[PDB]
C-alpha cells in the first residue's frame, strides 16, 4: 500500500502513521522552549527513507532541535541537551542554540529567526522544517522547494555560493558523511 509517495501529501500521510515520529514531535512542541522546531535531516530522514523503501519510522537516527534564544545562557544550553538524553535516551535530540553560532563556522552573523538559519544550511536539501501548529497540523517549510527532497539532490544554498569561506565548510563536511552509501539513489552537487 503506502509507497507510492512523489509529492508532500503521501509523505505528511506517512510521518503521522507512525506513532514514533509523532512522539518525537509532541514532545518537542510541550518542551516551552522558543523559536525551536524539528529541522534539517530530522524531519528529511522520514521523506528520504519513505522513497528508497527504508525504515523512516526507525527514531534511531540524530534529531536536529535548533532554537533562538539570546536570553538563554550558552551553558545552560548544553546542560538542556544532556537532560533531553537522559529523560529520552531512545531518541538523538541535537540541542544547538544558533544565537552563539558565530564561533563554530565561517562568517555566519546572527539570523533573524529559525527559517532563516535553516535558509543558511550546508545544503538546499538540508534547509527544511516540520512541527505541529496551534491546530496539531504538518507546519512544512520548504525554501528552495520540495523537489530538492523528492530528486535527492545534495547542492549547497546561495547564501553559500556568495562566500568562498562558506563553501570551504560544505566541502570539508561532505565527503565523511555516509549519504549515497545509506541512500542508493542520492545526487550530489556544488551548484
Amino acid at each position: 500500500g503506502m509507497n507510492t509517495v512523489k509529492n508532500k501529501q503521501e509523505i505528511l500521510e506517512a510521518f503521522r502513521e507512525s506513532p514514533d515520529m509523532m512522539a518525537i514531535l509532541t514532545i518537542i512542541r510541550d518542551l516551552g522552549l522558543k523559536d525551536s522546531w524539528l529541522a534539517a535531516g530530522s524531519v528529511r530522514n522520514f521523506i528520504w527513507n519513505l522513497l528508497s523503501d527504508k525504515s523512516p519510522f526507525d527514531h534511531e537516527t540524530d534529531i536536529d532541535v535548533i532554537f533562538f534564544d539570546p536570553d538563554f545562557s550558552y551553558e545552560e544550553t548544553l546542560l538542556l541537551e544532556k537532560k533531553l538524553r537522559e529523560d529520552f535516551p531512545q531518541y538523538q535530540w541535537e540541542l544547538k542554540n544558533q544565537v552563539y553560532m558565530h564561533q563554530h563556522s565561517p562568517h555566519t552573523a546572527s539570523y533573524t529567526s529559525s527559517r532563516d538559519a535553516m535558509s543558511k544550511y550546508p545544503e538546499r536539501c538540508t534547509a527544511v522544517g516540520l512541527r505541529l501548529n496551534e491546530e496539531l497540523d504538518f507546519e512544512l517549510y520548504v525554501p528552495y522547494g520540495l523537489e530538492d527532497i523528492l530528486n535527492f539532490q545534495v547542492r549547497p544554498t546561495p547564501h553559500f555560493l556568495e562566500n568562498e569561506d562558506r563553501m570551504e565548510l560544505y566541502q570539508t563536511r561532505l565527503s565523511k558523511k555516509n549519504w549515497q552509501e545509506k541512500w542508493k539513489n542520492l545526487i550530489f552537487k556544488n551548484t
